[PDB]
């Protein structure tokens, strides 16, 4: 299932044109006070290279955390949240298509 | 009355408060940024304008400084974590404009 997970991560990383969810967000204002488990695409990619995921569900957990953290940190009306919803719809549909 | 010395020092204070340079560089590639924000502004652009003598009065410098933080409120919404940092910066620069300019 790693080939499929790697392929899905490549899709969301391309959808995120400016890479706003790609790098460590922990230095953003009050990020560590608000978000319990920061997550970002480059960490998920590294976890795939390190074989940390033993099931598709474990990869899906971390992918879901990136977009849920966006909604918990940013306002609903923010274009960051607009983009995260598009990414969420795309990746959730690809999980069903490729990993179920 | 002279003002460049004070504008430079206020800009230095603000750029030091913005520890990770959240508002220092061009934000125009952020999602839908040009659709939402008509006039993007950032600290490095204000610094370049000071260097190029583009300000002929303190009011023009104040306008650009206020624009950075108002653009943050408009893009991220007023009550948001990005806007909390911009508000602390706005508070600082308004406390210094009254006193220095």
């Amino acid at each position: 299932f790693y080939k499929q997970c790697r392929s899905i991560l490549h899709v969301v990383m391309d959808l995120d044109r400016d890479g706003i969810f790609a790098r460590d967000p922990s230095k953003l204002p009050d990020y560590r006070m608000i978000i319990s488990h920061p997550m970002w695409w480059d960490l998920i990619k590294a976890r795939l290279t390190r074989y940390e995921y033993t099931s598709p569900s474990a990869f899906i957990n971390d992918m879901r955390l990136v977009v849920q953290n966006c909604y918990d940190y940013n306002r609903e009306e923010s274009p960051f949240s607009t983009l995260a919803r598009r990414i969420e719809i795309a990746m959730e549909d690809l999980f069903v298509t490729e990993l179920s």
